[PDB]
């Protein structure tokens, strides 16, 4: 539950954040799975974001088991 992307909605980040500088600028609040699966850059709580996705890698593959382009914007 806690040791895996699940039941946890936050602000998406297409730009970045570096989990310390917070760099959203146009990003809806959703579940890392959706935001990242869209192909963003980071998902978290302003400044506390996780570099996502990574495409063809562990991270993404997790937040997006279907394919890149599920949610709006990055669809």
């Amino acid at each position: 539950s806690a040791d895996q992307p699940k039941e946890e909605k936050k602000e998406c980040y297409y730009n970045l954040n570096d989990a310390s500088l917070c760099d959203n600028v146009l990003a809806p609040n959703v579940t890392k799975q959706e935001c990242c699966c869209t192909s963003g850059a980071g998902w978290g709580d302003n400044c506390e974001i996780f570099p996502c996705p990574v495409l063809g890698t562990a991270e993404f593959t997790e937040m997006c088991p279907k394919g890149k382009g599920f949610v709006p914007a990055g669809e």
